[PDB]
């Protein structure tokens, strides 16, 4: 509530590589023994490009989901963007998964470079996934300190 | 040189609420052909070898695969000591064995914990109840 430094990158268009597994039943190992599903995951390698169309990082995370107690299907995801100048910026939380076009926003730690000691939010929005490994999202990340 | 934390044999005494997950109940979810992976929201208590409390934690892990088959799990959750600060860790460990000492990244996002980075550890030890598991736990922060 009192703070120093704000980082406000808008606009962040994102190209997001996806690799997509959609899990289920264990066929083989230990966990054919149990009643656990594996859900479906979304491991993914992302390039950050500013609203002038530069690149300024990357990111890379995995996804997983879930559901609440009642029902509601979640999305866990652990991740970290790169940016060149500077720093590497982890966002890691849990976001309700529909509507899958409207915005969705975990927390963000700033941890190296010029960002080291800044907390926030890392956001995105799923604008269209044109070919199976590609999607294009909107980000923005916000960190103050 | 750098400010450096390193909290060894954190006694963790972990209350869990566990969902199988499966196929979607109904709703948009049963278009796709995506799974609830199995969950774990845990709630925790940090104490140190002397039995003082030192802290809590919160957070939910889920149940996923890779490539080679290989069962793994993905945890978002963040610690709160009295001081100091909140360290947030998360990440992806495998499953198998569930008594192994698991790691992730962890991030000091507050107080004198503000600004350094490190790696969480956790291993399951015994469980006394379905809802109730103790873990030894270790934090090591830098800067």
């Amino acid at each position: 509530m009192s703070t120093v430094t704000t980082i406000n990158l808008e606009d962040i268009k994102e190209i997001c590589h996806t690799t997509i597994r959609l899990g289920g039943k264990p066929e083989s190992g230990e966990a054919a023994e149990l009643p656990i599903f594996l859900g479906s995951s979304v491991e993914f390698e992302d390039e950050l490009y500013d609203a002038d169309g530069t690149q300024i990082g990357t990111a890379k995370g995995t996804s997983v989901i879930f559901a609440e107690a009642d029902g509601t299907v979640m999305q866990i995801v652990s991740a970290f963007d790169d940016y060149t100048d500077g720093g590497r910026v982890t966002w890691s939380g849990a976001y309700t998964m529909f509507p899958t076009d409207e915005p969705k926003s975990v927390p963000a730690q700033g941890v190296s470079g010029r960002y080291r000691g800044l907390s926030g939010t890392r956001t995105f929005q799923l604008l269209e996934r044109p070919d199976p490994g590609t999607s294009l999202i909107r980000s923005s990340l916000v960190l103050n300190g």
